[PDB]
């Protein structure tokens, strides 16, 4: 996160950093035994760590669960990133707490203007490379669709939404995709890409969550 804040040890719940010997991508905690976060962060090996704050230090509140499945989208297309969405089930249900709770999804897609919270442990600057070891956060609202497909024209499909300032100096970044984009209360988008970080007339482009709910339901009922 890119011109963003210390969010404040747990102060985001649902936020879930997956591990495979290290921090790799965010994702967000759905229900006791499930996980959301971005396809192009499949991998197999995957520990989800919940409760965490600083990552690099076991301060108390932690759960470190190994997944015991991964179901990237049926339609998940690696090269353009459409679709890019992924389910995680945890081998052992999730001890749900005040530091450790679910997102709910989306009942309707969100409408542009709308703010949301961005949060992860990705970059932190825009022209180098500093990772923080606490939970960085961002308020950023919903860009038109316009302003999202003429920044990256022929690159959005309607299952993705731009979020963030054209003026730049605010975004998400690498280490954090997978990560949950909040409105509302819901979990409305996930880090997928963008156009380096924090870049003028290159906002952050996320995973239109609202257009799976039917999805995630089905798959995590039948799984
Ligand atoms: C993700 O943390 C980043 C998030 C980038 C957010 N960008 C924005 N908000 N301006 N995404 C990657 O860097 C993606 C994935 C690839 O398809 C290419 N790239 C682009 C164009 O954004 C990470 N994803 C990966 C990382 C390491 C290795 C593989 C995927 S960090
Ligand atoms: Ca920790």
């Amino acid at each position: 996160i890119v011109g963003g804040y210390t969010c404040g040890a747990n102060t985001v719940p649902y936020q879930v950093s997956l591990n495979s010997g290290y921090h790799f991508c965010g994702g967000s905690l759905i229900n006791s035994q499930w996980v959301v976060s971005a396809a192009h962060c499949y991998k197999s090996g995957i520990q989800v760590r919940l409760g965490e704050d600083n990552i690099n230090v076991v301060e108390g509140n932690e759960q470190f669960i190994s997944a015991s499945k991964s179901i990237v989208h049926p339609s998940y297309n690696s090269n353009t990133l459409n679709n890019d969405i992924m389910l995680i089930k945890l081998k052992s249900a999730a001890s749900l707490n005040s530091r450790v709770a679910s997102i709910s999804l989306p009942t309707s897609c969100a409408s542009a203007g709308t703010q949301c919270l961005i949060s992860g442990w990705g970059n932190t600057k825009s022209s180098g490379t500093s990772y923080p070891d606490v939970l960085k956060c961002l308020k950023a609202p919903i860009l038109s669709d316009s302003s999202c497909k003429s920044a990256y024209p022929g690159q959005i499909t309607s299952n993705m939404f731009c979020a963030g300032y054209l003026e730049g100096g605010k975004d998400s970044c690498q280490g954090d995709s997978g990560g949950p984009v909040v409105c509302s209360g819901k979990l409305q988008g996930i880090v997928s890409w963008g156009s380096g970080c924090a870049q003028k007339n290159k906002p952050g482009v996320y995973t239109k969550v609202c257009n799976y709910v039917s999805w995630i339901k089905q798959t995590i009922a039948s799984n």
